[PDB]
DNA sequence: TGTATTTCACACCGCACCTCAGCGCGTTTTTTTTTTTTTT
DNA sequence: CCCCCCCGTGCGCGCTGAGGTGCGGTGTGAAATACA
């Protein structure tokens, strides 16, 4: 019995984080219950225009401002998304495990961290079915990165996702993977900027976000990749995950990693600088 | 009033789930006999556009309306969609014919369905001429799959078919098919997420659904598929199938899959929260 | 002084079944003489929209109408579109100078159409210059299907052409051709949904129609297709059909087809026995 | 005298066969100058639909119109589109030079126009540099129909040119290509739909076009093309005349073949009725 | 702050020649200080379309201006916009270097100009460094000819340019070029027409305009190329330019080529019969109202 | 009458220098609070839409207004943009450590920037790791130019940006880019106008802007590529400098540049600026 | 009884409100393109 | 001879013009108050 108004429902959208169509448009026609703006929506002529509108909008508010935060503060954004209760030790456990010292690997993922170049990649190469793919992946699964697939590296479109996550992965590099990375992604690796290609629109030229990469290939003994002794830090796992223990021994959660940033908030030297006291506001969008 | 009104429009098209516009318009036109809003919609002269975003509405409740219901749900809905005449003794004969008892094959489906990681392939080996595609074609159509296809796999876009379908059959895999499972798609063998494009889309990331394959290569025999032991489930077609008249002396109906399900429902432990509305009036909120 | 009015125009356009936008437009234009309306689309000040809009409306309703037809319905339907007089008595003669009788053909016939699983291709094998490709053309010509091409099998998407029709022909398949059936579409000839796909697209999962494959091996003879053995029917066409002396003394017209059809809906076991008021309803889709 | 009137716009367009968008829309403001509605047309604040639309209207009307047209119609008009003064005495002069009766390529084009399968294929067949390429490709010009090349049959793609000119050629066609047309073009020559395969499109089923041949290999003389010999009327050129002599090379031009369609109606045999009798057309 | 007026905004960007949606946006925005019009354009909250139909209007208006002129009318335009005192000493000394004699040159640039077929394309064929592209680009640039290019030869676009210019060019021939104009662009040596097809609304049935090409594959030899040898007047350049031990090599200019057309206007064969009716007496403002 | 001026918002988002459209309509949807023309943009059923004009809107503003600055005025006006604390001796103590004097670069360097036909690309070519990569990236990154990537190579479009920037680079070309430039971009290397496509918009014909290459690969010394011995200028950087770890004496900085140009005003032969005689330039406004 | 001194009373003429719907209204690269690997 | 359920809401941004209705800027007097 009002008139719509397109920004409320925008904001109503990014209070829930719908961004996708589908899933916009059937909680908001099941959310016409008690929601005025809602039951002036359905009876408009022009639903699919405002949805996809409605959709567009969100995409463009989220995408800024996970752009907009800085490091320190977008792990914040995310040890509060990490539910859970788990504390650190088993992190510093799987690494005795593999007789790999804490001390080497948090001197090496405080560099990483801040994208230093040079320093710019992990690499953790070992055996297959040593536990380099639950670490690893764990690790992108809190930081909220994407898994880069080399299935599709004859489509030169598969680095689009470099435009947008901070930790890229790509798992289970052959000997065609190494040598692309030192042939072409020369400078990604490093850590200077690298042009994107994406779909449909305009390439953006971009700073490298950080990587990791496991491979049964070692790259610190063969001669020929003599380009990559220097550009990447490897550590080697060298022993079994998945042991006769009955399930796998070792597993790592989001509480894990989430107790290890809280505990380790001064070693990995992270901070923001001096404003945190005031109650709860953002973006607004409604009127 | 004689105002056309797209709301119910929108209810109408859902409402006998036609989601191409080519039927929603012929239907729609047809309907216009005893409909006073289709009268209106003859006479608009913007029918083209009015019959698109019906046909976008409809899509758009339809996909969020599936991929809104957990794995139980699901089943019960297919279990609700399926009608014959059959019984599960129409299968379990089939399996003694086949010399294989039925309740390995539970203790399978269970894992298999739950998507648990390393136990989320069901591959059927057996001769040509046995039986294979017949149990798989039919157990893959009663869970609604899609059926991939090898052939492509030059084209990398054959993968598109995996960002939505929740059961994935892959028929009669040659020794390049099990390379390829053994070197690139062991995420999806265990069960990691893994990134997939859609044509003209983005590489959506999800985790991978459960698998269903037959291939005539034993993996569990060979020894350059020792990293496969560990993430398939084989169970052996040997005795013969199929050359009398045309008749194959088993074919697997729906009612067959629906007595099976609904018979089990305990030993495949699918089951429901607290539940206090099950057989009420659908949520039609769409109008 | 008369306002414009686009469902009349959509009702007159889907009359003569002016699909394409371009007879559309020139006819309507032309028409513009002695219809109100079509002097109101000249005078409009949008007409291309107009035109543009019409065109997909027809295609709508067009198609959908195909796709909403029962078999014996659609048989019906394509029995009264040929056009010409003739007789069966070509092919019962062609096929009684082939030697084979006309009654196999029809115990062939009475499957194929059907779908039934196991029985759903019917191969017609012999030397070349023989009459395979008259009688399978023709019929395919007559059914409405697509004419497929063995040749682009390079690419996987030459099997695109069989999202629509309802008959598929596949002309002089080679061993190439017979290895590619026996290889991936196995499933196809034994009726169960397929996976086909187009260029510049994605793949959609529909049922195998019928087929009709033409061929110089005899696969029921082969032994790498033993699979093959139990979803092809093969005919003998041995043989020569064409010039004894100069002129090709057989041809298939739509007359013929339609009249054999027409004579023969008993042994075929279909229906058309509506002859419900004078011919049919069939009132509007305005 | 306001409210610029698109319809008359459109109709004053098709008057003049004005068909590309920059033409008109030049012309129109150019007109402007003595034309109240071309006054009106500048003062609108969104010419370039206008001239969208008005190009896209046009386009369908004259296509239409031409796609409508038939045989014995169409080449009437493409008798009189056909510019300057020529004379026959070049052709019959040229294919008595060739030892052919006139005659006999008058009854052999009798066949020919009417698409009638078993004599649907003219095979020009001579030494190289002779004046078959020449001849046939005056001719298809005259007709306005397509010129095909079998040197991209690298692909199955050099047949999606056909799908719209009503006549057809290839140029000095290699065993390849008589092997294409024995074997996957086989309908073409028989009357049958066949499906045309090309570039990011799909199987377009329409019917084959008259043909044109020019090849050095006679295919009824091999014993490898039966399927051939009843389809093709093959003449032969043995003289030579495109060379580099003080004489004639002899040409022919379109008007050449003017005069020939004006003299030859009677034994080429096309209709004259189902005429309109100058009724004009129009689109207001 | 009066209504804005579309027609005005057009006419200007005609009358300033600014055709890129870019130029025409930020010149006029910036022309705010005097023009009431621009006043109105910046007050309008449609300002994006408003520019991009002027660009096309202007676009649609300058290739239809360029197109209504014919060849020799076409050479006078581009022989009053060099400037300079250049002479015809330089190329006829460049052409008596490599030992072809000017006469040659100026008997084919009369046949090619006047378009007739199979001698519709010049190849300038010899060794890389000898002199062929500096030749072929200043005549392309002082003729105003579109150069196009064949690094691009997938999305089939890289055509549209010699759909609006008189005398196109393709430099570093290479197997592919040579081989799509094989099996491509037969139709443009053979003066039949050729469908260009534009990258937004429709092809044109557009004649195929002078062509000009530098290679280093003497296509008068390669059998492979058995269509494209009589179809191309072949001038061979052997003798090198690369003088990198003293003095300056040759370098030809607009001026040059001015004072060649102007000497060698008679010899050249142009005229056009003239323009003296009651059509041309001082009409001048036809531009626009 | 509070009225959304869409005027008002343009002129604000150059004044920002806000290009995307992502950080337009997020950033503006802060300003919101303060800013009446945002509360009412708030209020508009048509966000996305405006969002995206004035995207469109600004980048034809910015790119008009940069195309039309003559080369000199490009630099002087990069010249003030610079800020930081820094001297030209780091570039004269790294050239003078590298065995070339500085006399050397500078009259190459004369000659690159006016695009002079045959001297219109400076390769800096050594053995691998000699302290290339930091200069030229440096150089790239204060002339405002682009930095390309080989892998794109195999689309055509990669070239887009060539039509916009005036300073052109791409770094570790392989040897089939040397082949590529060596076949395909002989004109335009040379001094001639060459053809760019780009997505959505027509191709333009412009002049070559000039080019900055690295490699380990020679090619005044290959006689393979005996086509480019007269048309690149080869500096060989021979000492080892490129560690960046140990000691680092090639850390290059923009006030390197800076005080370079400044320094370097008159054997630069650059003094013509646009700004020859500068008496009164003080004007801005794009409302 | 003659006459200064003033709002109600029917209204010139209206400033300006609200009231409809006939005028404007839209995206298309990327993949596929046959190109030369991709075992042999 | 009187109550055991039908019922899930409102529209192309924006105009804008004839239409007529009213309390007043101004229509401006015979009646009406009080004077002398």
């Amino acid at each position: 019995t009002e008139k719509f108004d397109f920004g409320t429902m925008v904001q109503w959208a990014y209070d829930h984080k719908y961004a996708e169509e589908s899933k916009i448009a059937y909680e908001y026609a099941l959310a016409a219950g008690s929601d005025s703006n809602a039951r002036a929506f359905l009876a408009t002529n022009s639903q699919a225009k405002h949805v996809k509108d409605c959709a567009t909008m969100v995409r463009h508010y989220l995408r800024a401002e996970t752009q907009a935060l800085s490091m320190p503060a977008y792990i914040k954004a995310r040890c509060k998304l990490a539910t859970g209760e788990g504390s650190w030790k088993s992190i510093l456990t799987f690494f005795n495990y593999q007789n790999i010292e804490l001390i080497t690997f948090i001197n090496a993922l405080k560099l990483w961290l801040k994208g230093i170049p040079k320093k710019n990649c992990l690499a953790f190469i070992g055996p297959p079915n040593t536990g380099k793919s639950m670490l690893c992946n764990s690790l992108i699964h809190f930081l909220g990165g994407s898994v880069l697939s080399f299935a599709n590296h004859k489509s030169h479109f598969w680095l689009a996702s470099l435009a947008d996550t901070r930790a890229a992965l790509v798992d289970d590099a052959t000997h065609a993977c190494w040598r692309y990375f030192d042939t072409y992604l020369r400078n990604a690796l490093d850590g200077y900027p690298v042009s994107i290609d994406r779909k449909h629109k305009a390439a953006v030229q971009i700073k490298a976000p950080p990587l990791l990469v496991t491979s049964n290939i070692d790259v610190q003994a063969e001669d020929r990749y003599l380009y990559l002794h220097s550009r990447v830090q490897t550590f080697r796992f060298e022993q079994p995950c998945t042991d006769e223990s009955g399930e796998q021994p070792f597993n790592i959660t989001d509480a894990d990693w989430k107790s290890f940033f809280v505990r380790l908030w001064g070693r990995l030297d992270l901070i923001d600088e001096e404003e945190d006291s005031e109650e709860d506001g953002d973006s607004m969008r409604t009127f």
